């Protein structure tokens, strides 16, 4: 494989670092090539005021309900909007519009009250009642909140997206305010920093959509070099295994040759690898 | 490498399966050469009453102090009660029974001797733990509801302790006890993690005594001969490791390289929140 490189086994961390900012950050510069061998709260230093960190928060959805209206429907909860009402995946959807009543139990029905622009059905339970309704159904972690709010303190913005993760079967969700932020921040000029692969393959799938206020679905898209990125600008992200697709992502992110040269200084000079070692950040 | 194996990257687990005992277990009988792919918990169907599950416990050394007589290091590594530590003190052939060791004007300690396993006990003056304080992966598999059912079978349990750069090994006079005790009833010691196979295998071939404590420079690797250990639950290790070296070491290298191969095949989970082996 192009993406094979030899990793030696003992670089595969098993726990991280604490505090969790004081690992090891290679800096890749990829127009001038230049790459720096930092500490993880010294990415404050490449950051300017109006950059967006987004980041990513995994959520397993917490209630999937089979209903009647009499077709057989299945919710899935997306997010809470208040105690009762829900912004829900209903399948099959084109049944479902505002004022269709769904049946799941003699205890628990649903009315919709509207269809979001991503996709979603907001419904209504009857009774309004969470814990009825549950019973009846790592990039990122090298910011600590020490380090947020210094960022923060500089004038850089945070937005999130989010994974929602059925049990196979996720869904992604981009809210209106991140929506928002990314327009914001291409207008001032200023740049779009992913936190992690999964950011970005949410991001670029985005990028080729048609344009919506909010989006949610799932994504296909493989990232493999060479490849336009439309919404990331720069990108933080673990050491990848040899041969594995975050590895192929990075590569296409960075330059397949850089990415390569950048990964065998690290095994050179120790860099700790995969989910609890160190970052990377590529401008 | 004969000890390489392709590992497709995504069976290195990221996270633990939930409960711990649902991991599948690979076991592997030696002498039949038998492969076998079950669950965790169902370990219990290889174990009989009167077996014995050696668990290794890491614990950070609780204070390091430096002390003079001129400079002694001292670590402590085991309370005998309030006050009254067997420690490691370096360079310790300049404290024997009798010498004392002031560390401040707050805190001294005199030498009571040494113990059987070489370690020198210290009584510290005053006698209060929080003042000299001041001054100074294989067994998640078992879930408290298996060990429950293990013991009510009747299989034992003991312990070997790592104290944390700079390891001490220590197999406690209890521990000392049951492994004799085992063997004198024919059943099997069941070492759990190669931690635990490294430490006893290392105090095998040392004079016998009641209870030990040092540093293990043993580095086992094919053919090697298990004086201690009759079986051995353990993870899937990385190509090239020197754990896989071990286990090769255990298990025999064509045996164990098959299972290996079996493993990747049948998309086992890797690495230190995967799945299990037991070797027989």
């Amino acid at each position: 494989s192009e993406f094979d490189y030899e990793l030696p086994p003992e670089l595969i961390a098993q726990e991280p670092v604490e505090p969790r900012d004081a690992s090891r950050l290679m800096v890749l510069h990829r127009k001038t090539q230049r790459i720096e061998h930092r500490i993880f709260r010294e990415i404050i230093e490449y950051l300017e005021p109006g950059d967006l960190l987004v980041l990513n928060v995994s959520k397993v959805i917490p209630a999937r309900l089979y209903a009647r209206k009499g077709a057989s429907i299945e919710i899935l909860l997306i997010e809470r909007l208040e105690e009762g009402i829900w912004k829900c995946l209903v399948r099959p959807g084109q049944k479902v519009k505002k004022g269709t009543e769904l049946v799941i139990d003699e205890d628990l029905s649903a009315v919709c009250l509207g269809r979001g622009e991503d996709g979603t059905r907001i419904l209504k339970f009857q009774p309004q009642d969470d814990r009825l309704i549950f019973e009846k159904g790592t990039a990122g972690l090298h910011f600590t909140p020490e380090l947020i709010e210094k960022l923060k303190k500089k004038g850089v913005q945070f937005a999130e997206v989010v994974l929602h993760v059925g049990i196979h079967e996720e869904f992604y969700q981009v809210p209106k305010e991140t929506v928002r932020k990314l327009r914001e921040t291409r207008e001032r000029g200023n740049r779009i920093v992913a936190v992690g692969t999964t950011t970005v393959r949410t991001l670029e799938t985005i990028a080729r959509l048609p344009e919506q206020e909010e989006y949610v679905g799932k994504t296909d898209l493989f990232i493999y070099p060479p490849f336009e990125f439309k919404l990331v600008d720069a990108l933080v992200t673990n050491f990848h295994l040899p041969r594995s697709t975050l590895l192929m992502l990075v590569a296409a992110f960075a330059g397949k040759d850089f990415v390569m040269e950048a990964y065998r200084e690290a095994v050179k000079r120790r860099y700790r690898f995969f989910s609890f070692g160190d970052a990377m950040l590529i401008l």
